């Protein structure tokens, strides 16, 4: 449940996680919404959720546990835990309460019809993921 | 977020909602548990959680709703009577607190490493689920 989505021979990643390999390979990037998709040689199986659910279950790293959340649906909020990024607005975050630290960005939050984001910041009870609900082919 | 579990090359069904024809090609069958699994042509969609999690969530339908659901753990459970399955013991049920009617059986639980179980009954506050996480080798 870390890392990125593997659909196939793709990769979903955060935008401040990227190599400069993936940066060169990449296909599609946003750094409002710090989300990167490049094409892979890890080919893998997972789906993309063409979903509305507003409840989930992600993955924290430094708990190795799986958390459910409910979380306020896709828009653009105020975030500064990510000092790699300085205090700004991001798009496409989903915020809820749960445990996330630095070193969780990139784990998967998932529900029935697949991922549907990806961990982005967090801090202090606060977890923020970034959808990717409408990525390949929405 | 409903219906069978496609990995691979491999369909993964509850028992009393699979067809003549993948009954007969079956790989595996238990009544007991409710499952199925057999060759599916289709291409992989799922995969298997090979985990210990006892939390995910899963896909009510009669609601077309996902609920977030803490379960006890892989057991054997006393389960009332059903249309299809009367009143008997099931082997291999999850168990948790959420919504389920009748024709919510074949919904996905999942959690962060992939499919967890089905669910096969539920009644009142309680909702339980068919765990495939062993079907290994
Ligand atoms: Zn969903
Ligand atoms: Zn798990």
């Amino acid at each position: 449940g870390f890392g990125g989505v593997f659909v196939g021979s793709f990769k979903i990643i955060n935008y401040h996680l990227a190599t400069i390999e993936e940066r060169q390979s990449a296909i599609y990037v946003d750094w409002q919404s710090d989300v990167l998709v490049t094409p892979i040689a890890a080919h893998g199986r997972h789906q993309i959720a063409r979903c509305k659910c507003n409840t989930g279950v992600y993955y924290c790293r430094h708990r190795d546990k799986s958390y459910p959340v409910c979380f306020e649906g896709p828009g653009i909020q105020w975030i500064e835990q990510n000092e790699y990024y300085p205090a700004r607005y991001q798009t496409n975050v989903l915020l809820a309460a749960g445990p996330a630290e630095a070193g969780d960005a990139g784990g998967l939050l998932v529900c029935p019809h697949g991922v549907i984001g990806l961990l982005t910041a967090g801090g202090g009870g606060i977890v923020a993921f970034t959808d990717i609900r409408n990525l390949l082919w929405l």
